[PDB]
């Protein structure tokens, strides 16, 4: 037990996304164990944590995504107490928690660009040449280091659509050269579901 926190939010408004970071590691245990969290959601990107690890999760179609490997079946801490899961999907590695009605959110990528941005959580902005439905090249190879905590990032269009959420890097010898993703169509048909 214990719920996911957000310690802090990536600001893209302005062409350039910027980290901010929200909560120290002291007042995040301390969230986690009560699942109460006074501070509102801002910003395209939340940088969240459990006790062991760090990572990202999205709002697209007003649902927070993350991934399952981060957050596994846990709450995550909200103004309102621990949030249940709305959506969880082992096989995907996905989770959702659904977002307040009317809260910002993002829309999905209907305009087919193979020019994609993964936003990794120190806010670098990255290229990424889209390869298939859930698989894009980096453009220039990265160290694994440098995309680790990044699970539950986003994957934008050039309009700044979301086309999916960052799950995994095909690393070869510490050296990641593509990205795998759980595209929105997927985020999409979990939503439809029952
Ligand atoms: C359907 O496709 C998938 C694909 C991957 C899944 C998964 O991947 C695991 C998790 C993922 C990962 O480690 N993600 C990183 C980002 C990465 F760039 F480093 C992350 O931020 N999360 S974390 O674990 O560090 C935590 C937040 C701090 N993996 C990988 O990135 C691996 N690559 C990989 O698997 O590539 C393939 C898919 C091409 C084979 C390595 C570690 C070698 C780089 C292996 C883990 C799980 C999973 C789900 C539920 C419970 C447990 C595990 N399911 C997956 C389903
Ligand atoms: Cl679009
Ligand atoms: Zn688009």
């Amino acid at each position: 037990k214990g719920s996911v926190v957000i310690v802090g939010r990536i600001n893209l408004s302005g062409d350039t996304a910027y980290a901010q970071q929200t909560r120290g590691e002291e007042g995040c245990q301390e969230t986690s164990q009560t699942g109460r969290d006074k501070n509102q959601v801002e910003g395209e990107v939340q940088i969240v944590s459990t006790a062991t690890q760090t990572f990202l999760a999205t709002s697209i179609n007003g649902v927070l995504w993350t991934v399952y490997h981060g957050a596994g079946t846990r709450t995550i801490a909200s103004p309102k107490g621990p949030v249940t899961q709305m959506y969880t999907n082992v096989d995907k590695d996905l989770v959702g928690w659904q977002a307040p009605q009317g809260s910002r959110s993002l829309t999905p990528c209907t305009c087919g660009s193979s020019d994609l941005y993964l936003v990794t959580r120190h806010a670098d902005v990255i290229p990424v040449r889209r390869r298939g439905d859930s698989r894009g090249s980096l453009l220039s190879p990265r160290p694994i280091s440098y995309l680790k905590g990044s699970s539950g990032g986003p994957l934008l269009c050039p309009a700044g659509h979301a086309v999916g959420i960052f799950r995994a890097a095909v690393c070869t010898r510490g050296v990641a050269k593509a990205v795998d993703f759980i595209p929105v169509e997927s985020l999409e048909t979990t939503m439809r579901s029952p």
